[PDB]
């Protein structure tokens, strides 16, 4: 009931990217694993490689994020996603950020929707699905995310 | 460990085809409470609306369902499903792969088999079973694998029946890498699947320059009833809505082998109420 | 007025199409000794072949069967035929009549008939039926009636079945013009002949779009128009055949239960089972 | 097996007394000529009208000629006057017929008449019949002509 460090599980391309983007808006960390799709702060190689047993071990996790600034980065993430989401029952604060590029299939970006439940943001340009306040719609990369992120600062603890 | 009256089955079952769950599970005699299919070819649904006298109730395309529906429609305690194969296979030079095509299709299952599994403290039985060809590409296999968490079973209907047919299944299934039971109802050689003054060349048939079967003085390729002998079906469970014979073959040979299916299900009736 | 034991009957079929008559004999508990049956299209000639387990003996060409042949494949009991309409009917305006293109394959019939009677002082019962349309010149039907020397009994399957369908019988049989029994096997209406989630928009049909199904015209299915000339579901489903095929096959075909209705008092001059 | 009697005629050709005619010409004694077109010597109309039961008691008959100098009409019409004419089965009496049609005819209609006949046609115009001399292997108005093919008939019935 009280602001904790956020606890993120990064499946971003850039494996940095979203540490920088939470120092810049002092918020502080207690942890955060990068992986990536290929072909505590930790890299834990491909994602290929993380299994449900180790999101268990590693989390539990409050932040997850994914993309790149073709459609197999989003269903890797949409996974880390579903074995990350707090079980039914637990009202703790989670939330989750996948970007991708405009340029992208028009069934793509529909299927994304669908998977996601939730309709993208578009930034002039790029694609930005979430459920941080601000991000629910109808229907580099770094300062906008940072922007996109402000909102985590009412839900975890900043220095 | 407790005690209550077994109840009849509530099925989903994605990619229907031509409803060889139900066929299955009723040769079995359990009982089936609603068996909730998704489907978009219209010559499978009508062969699953006549052939078992609308019982099924039919959903449409499977990115239509929602984790609503599954809430709403269900619980389920089966949920099967047969993802189309053609982006997929080895064969297919300009196959798309898992992740793109219709090969994204088979995330529709792990999606809707996550909203249909019960919440954490609910042990009653739920059952899944996820299908697909063995000619894929390794690295496909392997992240089917990681996405459903579990190694598939590999079964040959040549071992149960008369074609050459082997195929991948994923599910937690009791039992399904048990050893197959031939009985003498299985028409083990493509000479038993024939029609009446027709010779069968081969053993068993493969899904070219062959034509499997001799008449007379002629070649021949398969009729409609000889494969729905070799796949399992009863004779003329196609034979409807007035669709071609390319239309028939076409539906019979996306399908699953009856007695596969059958053997697979067979461990369900010490779980749920048997007529 | 002599006591011997009944012996199976031996059957001529000429245009035997999809073997109505073996069908329609074998339901009436009649034996069969012998079915030469002549017949050139190869669907027809699968679906009769497959369906009675190779009982038939096909011969081909009506044309290439002569009269040693049937004095050699013979005797036969019963001479059955219809021939085709196509240049008979009076809906095509390009027909050629009886006597040109394909009417002409009466007279084969008449033919054949002819060297199949029994000699003179054989009373030996000898039975035989022609078949055809109403739909024809009226000089046809004379010439047809005056040839067979017989005047023709009109029956519409309509009285015992879900289809319009008149047609002329010449023969002897006995009793062709007495009245139809309507049974409980006799599906009258369409309705009772469709596959299940379908409903029937005529009480019988004429061959536009006489079936409905969720709110969407429809033709008719394949055993749908089985079940509505009569024939066993999926009678007709060998031989890898279009749609298209079967429904040709069957339009072409003789209705079951008047085929039935007109071979029954043979039951009272042959073995049956 | 007796005495030569003067012949009996059944004609259905195109041309009501060219039979009568050539026989007269070959000095046959005729006792009867029932004369008929497609449309003791009579004429009776139209084939059409002429049935089994006419047949049976205007005749015996001895000779059935028909033809003209579509096919199938008049081919047809000569065919069941002949199957009605025929001496049954068991009668070895003498007994001949001839059909004569122009050779400008369907190859089909010539392959159809040759089958129903059991003959090969003689060119001349082509003449069917079953008198010693039109007997053919397989194929590969001006009356003189039917006179020589009716000469054999002298040697059959009674000559004037
Ligand atoms: N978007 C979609 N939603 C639901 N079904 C679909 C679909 N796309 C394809 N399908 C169906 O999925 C099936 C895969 S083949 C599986 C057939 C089935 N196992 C049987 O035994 O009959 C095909 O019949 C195809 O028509
Ligand atoms: N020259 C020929 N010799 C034998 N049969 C022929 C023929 N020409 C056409 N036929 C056949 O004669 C049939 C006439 S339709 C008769 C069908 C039959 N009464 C039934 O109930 O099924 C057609 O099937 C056609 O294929």
């Amino acid at each position: 009931e009280k602001r904790k460090p956020i606890r993120v599980l990064s499946l971003f391309d850039g494996i940095a990217t979203g540490l920088l983007v939470l120092k810049d808006l002092g918020i502080q960390v207690d942890r955060y694993i990068a992986s990536e799709v290929c072909e505590k702060i930790m890299y834990v190689g491909d994602v290929r490689s993380v299994t449900q047993k180790h999101i268990q071990e590693w989390g539990p996790f409050d932040l997850v994020i994914g993309g790149s600034p073709t459609g197999r980065l989003f269903f890797e993430f949409y996974r880390l996603l579903h074995d990350a989401r707090p079980k039914e029952g637990d009202d703790r604060p989670f939330f989750w950020l996948f970007e991708n590029v405009v340029a992208m299939g028009v069934s793509d970006k529909r299927d994304i929707s669908r998977f996601l439940e939730s309709n993208p943001v578009m930034i002039d340009a790029r694609y930005f699905w979430g459920n941080l306040p601000g991000m629910n719609r109808p229907l580099w990369s770094v300062p906008v995310i940072r922007h996109l992120f402000a909102p985590l600062k009412e839900y975890f603890a900043c220095v």
